[PDB]
C-alpha cells in the first residue's frame, strides 16, 4: 500500500503515467478505439491480447511486468441513463478488485464513460463520485487523468472538499 494513501489529478496524457500500472478507458472488445483507448494501444500494444470483456467490468493483461486494467464504461448512447449509472459504478469496483489484487502502491486512472460513451452529457461528477466509491477503500496512490483545464480544476477541487 501507499504510505499516506492519496488523490490526485493531472492534465496529461496517461499514456506518460508515473504510476505502477494504468487504467484503460476500454471498449468491450479489446479494438485499439480512440481517444484514451488509441493512446494505450500505441504505447502497450501487447496489453490488446485477449482484453475484451464485457460492460461493467475489468479485464487486466501484463505488457511486460506493467499491468493495465481494461475497465468497460457504458456507452449512454445506447444504455438508458438508470442502467448506465449501474454499469458504470460496477465497472470501477471491479477497478478497486484489480488494483487490489495486483498489490501495487499507485494506479493512473481517466474518468470512464466521460468521452464518446457520455451520450453528449457532462459526467465529470457522476463519474468521479463511482470512482471514490470504488477507490476510497484501497490504499493505492490514485491518479487521475483528464486533457480539459476546466476538468482539472473541477477535479481538483473536488479532491479537495473531502480533505
Ligand atoms: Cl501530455
Ligand atoms: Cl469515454
Ligand atoms: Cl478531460
Amino acid at each position: 500500500g501507499a504510505m499516506a494513501p492519496s488523490y490526485r489529478v493531472k492534465r496529461m496524457d496517461i499514456a506518460k503515467n508515473d504510476e505502477e500500472c494504468v487504467v484503460n478507458a476500454a471498449n468491450p472488445r479489446g479494438l485499439p478505439g480512440d481517444g484514451v483507448c488509441k493512446a494505450v494501444y500505441k504505447k502497450w500494444p501487447e496489453s490488446f491480447k485477449n482484453s475484451a470483456t464485457p460492460v461493467g467490468t475489468a479485464k487486466t493483461v501484463m505488457c511486460g511486468t506493467y499491468p493495465v486494467i481494461h475497465a468497460v464504461g457504458p456507452n449512454f448512447s445506447n444504455y438508458t441513463e438508470s442502467e448506465g449509472d449501474r454499469e458504470l459504478a460496477a465497472a470501477y469496483r471491479e477497478v478497486a478488485k484489480e488494483v487490489t489484487r495486483l498489490g501495487v502502491n499507485s494506479v493512473a486512472i481517466p474518468l470512464l464513460s466521460t468521452g464518446v460513451y457520455s451520450g453528449g452529457k457532462d459526467r465529470l461528477t457522476q463519474s468521479l463520485n463511482h470512482l471514490f466509491t470504488a477507490m476510497d477503500s484501497t490504499d493505492a496512490d490514485v491518479v487521475i487523468y483528464c486533457r480539459d483545464k476546466e476538468w482539472e480544476k473541477k477535479i481538483s477541487e473536488a479532491i479537495q472538499m473531502r480533505t
